[PDB]
């Protein structure tokens, strides 16, 4: 009777056994599906998510634009089901960035990774990209967040150390300080955990509710941010840059990374 | 101003580093907040959970009455502010069983610890305990729980070997086959995550929003299911039961371990 995935999903997803993605870090449910000849993919988001970046709905129609474009699983099944947007996605190829940095530490090799994501994402066309995630809609959905209690878990933000006192705060902070824009392809959370490699060089992505047309400088801060509380020295954000070939807008950068806080 | 806390609660942890829990395998949120002299905890639960056997200040009262009955956390403070129910609680005394017998081979001492737990708990009068979990009152609960899409959905349950089909055919089970009651003190999840040991001795129970008056057969069945969980040797089954001496009562043991499938 009442169930979360449809007759048709849990045929689908028969054949396979299921584990929960032991992270939590979104409310996204995510479910590795593994079977004897591989293994799929389930994510799932409810009813209060629906039109926001957290959307799978959103991160289907993405990943369904980037086919040819960028390595992105292959959408194998999507629906809207009793409130709940279903994904049922192919495994990405490769190795996850955070798995294959770890202990074993080569810096540079993140960096250039890093890097060489950014410049994938320059020579992607926009043309006919399904959103823009414009700083006035990211806004207006952090607003709806913020009136509906969904924004990210509050943790750091209950430290005295914090710049805003309160998340309307920060909120009204990113309203009137709003850089201007030049839009480009944008992942939206580029990190080591919706990253994969293989032979040195980028083999997937996933997590691409946040993706679409965004302004450059929101992932590379994304980067900056990562470079600093992955590796530790400060000394590989300036060769991140060098690599890139263009001069940090630190004021661009904070901002971004402020954006961030509370999602 | 909107926060999920209140000013004092905000105050009285500001000198604590909040981490949030990889667990979170509940509705509820749960900090460690880690001081410079001691760690303290906060779990807390939205309005969507109130008066279920979830709501954290369910958690509060039973956290209480517990006081000099059984070795549980101290309730520093408790409130409701914006349908959160918010506790914070000092550091359970003792190491976590999970962890003090982390793959540590050592199977029958775990044993003798759930035999501890089940002979401390028919120590305790509840003569004026706070909650009574009778069977009508937990299937009367879930039935809110399953019409409000918050219960707990195994994803493991769209496997093709499973005994049913969706879970009102369990409920419908479960609402059938009601066994006979005989009210003592239950925990209401007791396991190896919720224990804390010592000096080879019960140290700590925590996660107590289940607690209050239940049949003798709910803790002890989910003994049974942990004891199997971690090796597949029956005879340790039992060797819990020659330890508590009693004979097993199956029908009870499997009907328990079945309601907990939806929690
Ligand atoms: N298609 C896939 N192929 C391989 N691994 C996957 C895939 N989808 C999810 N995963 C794994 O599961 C984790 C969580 O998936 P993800 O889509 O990032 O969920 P999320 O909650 O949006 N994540 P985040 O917001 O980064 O916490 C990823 O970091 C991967 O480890
Ligand atoms: N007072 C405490 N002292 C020590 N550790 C604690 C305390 N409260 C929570 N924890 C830790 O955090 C974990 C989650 O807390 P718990 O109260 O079990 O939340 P929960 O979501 O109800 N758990 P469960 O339902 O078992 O997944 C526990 O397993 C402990 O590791
Ligand atoms: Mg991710
Ligand atoms: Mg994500
Ligand atoms: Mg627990
Ligand atoms: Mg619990």
């Amino acid at each position: 009777a009442k169930m979360r995935i449809s007759p048709e999903l849990k045929k689908l997803i028969e054949k396979y056994r299921c584990v929960k993605d032991t992270e939590g870090m979104s409310p996204a449910k995510v479910y590795k599906l593994v079977g004897e000849n591989e293994n799929l993919y389930l994510k799932m988001t409810d009813s209060r998510y629906k039109g926001t970046t957290y959307d799978v709905e959103r991160e289907k129609d993405m990943m369904l634009w980037l086919e040819g474009k960028l390595p992105v699983p292959k959408v194998l099944h999507f629906e809207r089901h009793d409130g709940w947007s279903n994904l049922l996605m192919s495994e990405a190829d490769g190795v996850l960035c955070s798995e294959e940095y770890e202990d074993e530490q080569s810096p540079e090799k993140i960096i250039e990774l890093y890097a060489e994501c950014i410049r994938l994402f320059h020579s992607i066309d926009i043309s006919d990209c399904p959103y823009t995630n414009s700083l006035d809609s990211r806004l207006a959905e952090l607003d709806y967040l913020l009136n509906n209690d969904l924004a990210d878990v509050d943790c750091e933000n209950w430290e005295e150390d914090t710049p805003f006192k309160d998340p309307r705060e920060l909120y009204d902070f990113l309203k009137t300080e709003k850089p201007e824009e030049e839009l480009v392809f944008s992942h939206g959370d580029l990190g080591d955990s919706n990253i994969f490699v293989k032979d040195g060089k980028v083999s997937g992505f996933i997590d691409l509710g946040r993706s679409g047309r965004a302004d450059k400088w929101y992932d590379i801060a994304f980067c900056v941010r990562s470079i600093r509380e992955d590796i530790g020295e400060e000394q590989y954000v300036e060769l991140f840059f060098d690599l890139l070939g263009i001069k940090p807008d630190w004021e661009k950068i904070k901002y971004y990374i402020l954006l961030d806080e509370l999602f």
